């Protein structure tokens, strides 16, 4: 059996910054106390993983990226009580220890164990991956571009057995982030007028969230007009582009709504568009939510008056969800046909084609690409 | 009688920026349509007024400042229905026309008639003051450093007749802003921890707000340790100065609280402290309210990452109050003994002694100085 | 695009009388010769619309009511020449073909195309709505509680582009009616004494008309004493309720004015108040204008002596205004700030909250609720 | 002389209703303060006088009716200043005290002193006639079927000495009623189309009034076709009878005029025809003037929708004339040859033949019958 043993399996390893993937043969250490070794069934390609490759996301090397996936528990560590071998699960980059301040607080979800600094190691401070002697790091409490991974129990979400791995894997990041961004972070209201910068997989998910929140007008923004057809079909009552006019996108949006934009979402990852989305919500009651991760070590410079007048500016992590709580529920909600993830998955390919996946994403020819094992 | 006629009286004029007050004899034209001419009984000296003098706040010159006051209606203009002569009123710098989007919005308050650009005129675009054959500008729909002033009806609140004008005048800016900032803009929850950057008149008011909201810890921060005694008398659990330690204030606060700073309030007017306040609240579930008025034409550069983690950053105008509905309620609550304003008034001087009032404000030797007529 | 195509949208339908609204998916056929398809931006809730529900206003079922609205022309049918796609417009329940007698007569305004018999169809006799494969009838040449509607060109007024939809929609009925009822129909002369029975949306507008005309005393009447505050503000000099005294309201009015009630307006819709309003004007030189709609199939029995003595009794449709001529002019006058429409609008809600709009009217809590799309 | 002495003379008296006159010897008391005793030269027989006999008009018994006449002032009471003995006058059944609201109001004419209640007394509340000991009552402030009568100075119009008393007496009721009904109450416009219900003495005068107003069409209506030739002679353009067709008269008239009946006058006295007259004027811009006196204590039931659509419905007392100002002018205009009264007088008989006059009226063999002394 594999339990207790070291599992030799393949994994898409990254040896250094700005280098292509390399599918090595690696060895996954068995789960120590309160850890869980998971066999990955399908993992999607989130734009964040690409950040590490680009170097806009802090990370130690070598590292096995990937964090959006579904899998089965191959073996539980000592002291594990939330899952047993055979259970279907979803690895949580955003954990839920249920013990820290942010966890004990209904309005907080950024668990203390959240890898926000590029630690690239588990709770005890070590790695569980080896490749050619040298140890390979973790990515955001997960690492899913591997046949097997080992995560802390606090980052394991037991989900329903009948859940399609290649679909619900979007609940591990992309979908839950955009949806929760509207529903739980900005808390969009019925009849509201929202704006969505960036029509990628998370962008399209925010639109879905707003629409499910009763927003009557949802304007989608993107440079890539090819994304519009998807946007309009997701819930966008309209879609425009910064380049369609020479006047500030803020002014345009104002004029379009007669100065009544109650919500704006930045779902790209640019600082320039963070100022844009802020400037675009109403100067006194408008709320601007930042979903896109800003590039590492970049300082923002804007006009504070835009905030003084009353605007609310907040950031978002995993759509404001409390991972271990909300994730299994969101899976149940999918099974009950409540939301369609299929609209998001533009490509389903075998793990080996990972390089193609990062070619597609980077060309705008795809929303979500699910790598299957 | 004086109704219908031009009134000749004394007003503290500011002929140009970076110049002292000049108490001239000016002419106050009678109230046109839906305008109200008020006899000023008591007016407080607010830091925002000093900004006009210092030159860090936009204004046309000459101009009559003052915007925190209690008065009596001398005469109403044609069409006025909410007040009649002899009525006790508080002129409002933040109007409430009850008809615009912000006014109609239950989460708004920055009425479209607000003089947010330093126009220095009333709704019809004209001034009611003249001195030496020259038209003197109005200040934020009010101008109270004058025996009489004329405001629009949307900028007048009828208050209880029994209200001590030399106390409830703070309800026209200082107290309402601070107290509102905590109870309304911030929505401080009971049992939480708050940090107030700035212990002047507004700062101390925010403490009263947090205290009214049930917060278990309210930490005051000021470089002037002479402010601490007062801060403690009005509810602060403890006070400290940034100069007390070399490590970042945000680190000190986090440590002092076990990483649990629920809310912070910038009640000073420095971009640097705005960022310190932002950073000092819990990265994921913390809220930071910008009460202080940023100096004219200065951009703010801060680390975006501070936001992304989930922090909520929001502006604050007049405590988030809908002026015409809330000011009378605060007066009613003052008369209901729900809070004391005496703790905020450290000096009560004749109007002619305004320059001494400004000296004490600047020298840190006074919270609120109230000028009487 | 949508031109020449069947639009699919949502509309609040009434399947039978004495039933709640049921927002359904409906199809709206493209405009035929001389018709115009309009996208609705905002629409008011008029008491007449509620009559259909109550069964006291004739209509064929199912039907889409709503008539007080502002919109933008989605497209124009063959032969149209007064509006073009993009034009902002107010749909007119009161046509103005300009050919018929009432149209050619400077004192007339009820065009032959006016729907006074519950025809619920367009000029060619057919419908443009379908729901579940079945025709749905129009209402008063308009039908605005739908995202899209088609009207005959005779029933559209091209208004100024800067006109705020959620405000100028009141010019499609409520305001123009009660305003003109005083200025145009009753031709209230300066110095007179007017009396308004009913202080709702239309009743308040009547008062503005009387005030505008020059009446010296405008007396408002309403069983709902909560409506007094606004009547007073709008122009009333005093208000009273039928209940305040046991003596017939006419006696009360005679005694208050010393038998000098020049004009009376019935802005309710009860036969009893129609008579009450009649008996209330001076028996020999008094004029009584009926603005309220009398319930269908109800005969009015009165004392002919009230009339014989010299009293003038006259009906009033849309305040006696000629639709396509006067609507564009009232919009322009609004933009010139001649009359205040926002005083009438107490609630702005999103279209989906229609039931709430009616319940508010029916509970006596609103004047006008504007539903926005 | 007779001045100051009780005058014994004859008069036609009704001892009770539904009883023919009885020429008796009566005593006419001298004129008290501000009264005038008049010698009746000529008096006309108006249908209203017959209402008293039939019982459909309210009056006390016994009584001396008649109210249409010309006479000469025998003696004036104390304080009289408008007329002197020998002066030719016309007694006014409709007074003009010049001090009540109606009298002072330019649009009023029903003076406060009018006997609208059936009192049959003078201003001071007493009678002046006596017969067989018992006092007989006055009628409509006049009483003219007597050789002598006493009216109040307010009910006395001094006319031109050169006026044919047997012709100008029509200016005491009939002519003035119908003529003014068109020109003053109805304000008939040039080129309009009028319809006159009732081709009797008052109707023919309305027709003369419509003809002077410049009407284009004047359609007369009567059950008695023998009345047509005269109607055509005074100005009618055509005449018809309700029985000429089975379809409602309103439809007939509409078809005849192409739905353009601007004015309708009811000069008969039936509630049914008052309604028929209403429904016969254009539903929106039509005006219906009620001239015929409705039978006492009879309620009128109609369809309020006839009024609602815009019809103006109004009463008429003495064709809208302010008796003391207008009667003298009508006489002067008569002597200016403006109109011809001869056409209205079909018979001139001596006072003793009163019964014949009433026989001819009730049989349709006479228009106006004048009784001479
Ligand atoms: N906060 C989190 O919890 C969280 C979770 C998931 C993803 N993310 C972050 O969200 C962002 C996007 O997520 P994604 O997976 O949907 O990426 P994505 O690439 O699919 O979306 C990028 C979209 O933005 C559009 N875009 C790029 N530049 C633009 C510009 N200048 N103006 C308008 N549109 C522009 C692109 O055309 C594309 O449609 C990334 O920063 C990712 O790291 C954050
Ligand atoms: N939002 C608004 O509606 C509104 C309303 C009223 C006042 N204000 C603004 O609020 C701010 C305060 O008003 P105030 O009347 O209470 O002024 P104040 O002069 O009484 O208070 C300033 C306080 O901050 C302290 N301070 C100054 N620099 C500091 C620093 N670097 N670190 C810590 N403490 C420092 C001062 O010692 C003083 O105690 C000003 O910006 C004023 O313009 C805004
Ligand atoms: N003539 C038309 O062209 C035209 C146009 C618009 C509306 N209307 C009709 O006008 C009438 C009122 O319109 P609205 O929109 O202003 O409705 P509304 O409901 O807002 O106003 C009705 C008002 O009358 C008051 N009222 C009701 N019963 C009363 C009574 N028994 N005695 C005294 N006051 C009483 C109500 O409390 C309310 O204040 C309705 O009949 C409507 O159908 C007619
Ligand atoms: N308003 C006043 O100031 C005033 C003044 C004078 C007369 N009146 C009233 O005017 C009315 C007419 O007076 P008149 O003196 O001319 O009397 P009248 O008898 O001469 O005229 C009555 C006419 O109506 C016709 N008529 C009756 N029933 C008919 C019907 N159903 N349809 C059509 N025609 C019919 C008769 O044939 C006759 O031609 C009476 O009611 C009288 O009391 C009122
Ligand atoms: C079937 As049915 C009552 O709508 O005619
Ligand atoms: C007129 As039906 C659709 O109710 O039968
Ligand atoms: C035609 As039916 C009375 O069923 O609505
Ligand atoms: C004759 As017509 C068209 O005005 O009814
Ligand atoms: C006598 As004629 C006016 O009908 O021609
Ligand atoms: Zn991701
Ligand atoms: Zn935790
Ligand atoms: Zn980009
Ligand atoms: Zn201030
Ligand atoms: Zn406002
Ligand atoms: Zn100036
Ligand atoms: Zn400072
Ligand atoms: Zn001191
Ligand atoms: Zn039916
Ligand atoms: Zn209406
Ligand atoms: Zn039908
Ligand atoms: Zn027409
Ligand atoms: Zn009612
Ligand atoms: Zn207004
Ligand atoms: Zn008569
Ligand atoms: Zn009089
Ligand atoms: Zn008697
Ligand atoms: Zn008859
Ligand atoms: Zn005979």
């Amino acid at each position: 059996g594999t339990a207790g043993k070291v599992i030799k399996c393949k994994a898409a390893v990254l040896w250094e910054q700005k280098q292509p993937f390399s599918i090595e043969e690696i060895e996954v250490a068995p789960p120590k106390t309160k850890e869980v070794r998971i066999k990955i069934l399908a993992t999607g390609i989130c734009r964040t993983d690409d950040h590490v490759i680009k170097g806009t996301m802090v990370s130690k090397f070598p590292v096995i990226v990937g964090h959006e996936a579904t899998g089965i528990v191959e073996s539980i560590g000592e002291g594990v009580t939330t899952v047993k071998p055979g259970d279907k699960v979803i690895p949580l980059f955003l954990p839920q220890c249920r013990e820290c301040n942010a966890c004990r607080n209904p309005d907080g979800n950024l668990c203390i164990r959240s890898d926000i600094t590029g630690r690239g190691v588990l709770a005890d401070g070590t790695t569980r991956f080896t490749c050619k002697g040298k140890p390979v790091h973790h990515f955001l409490n997960t690492s899913t571009f591997t046949e097997y991974t080992v995560v802390d129990e606090s980052s394991v979400a037991k989900i329903d057995d009948a859940a399609p791995p290649e679909k619900v894997c979007l609940i591990g990041c992309g979908f839950s982030t955009g949806y929760g961004a509207a529903v739980k972070t900005g808390k969009v209201k019925p009849g509201s007028t929202c704006v969505v910068f960036g029509l990628g997989g998370v962008g399209l998910s925010v639109i879905m969230g707003c629409k499910s929140a009763g927003a009557s007008r949802i304007i989608g923004i993107d440079l890539n007009k090819d994304k519009f057809e998807k946007a309009m079909a997701v819930g966008a009552t309209e879609c425009i582009s910064p380049k369609d006019s020479t006047k500030p996108i803020s002014e345009v949006l104002s004029e379009m709504t007669g100065n009544n934009v109650g919500y704006t979402f930045e779902v790209i990852g640019h600082l320039e568009t963070m100022i844009d989305a802020l400037a675009s919500c109403h100067m006194n009651y408008g709320t601007s939510v930042v979903v896109g991760v800003p590039p590492s070590a970049k300082m923002l410079t804007y006009d504070p008056m835009l905030l003084f007048t009353g605007r609310t500016w907040k950031g978002c992590v995993f759509g404001g969800l409390k991972s271990r709580d909300d994730v299994p529920k969101l899976v149940t909600e999918f099974l009950a046909k409540k939301f369609d993830l299929d609209q998001l998955i533009t490509h389903v390919l075998p793990f080996k084609k990972i390089s193609e996946g990062f070619e597609l994403l980077n060309s705008g020819q795809s929303i979500r690409t699910v790598l299957t094992f």
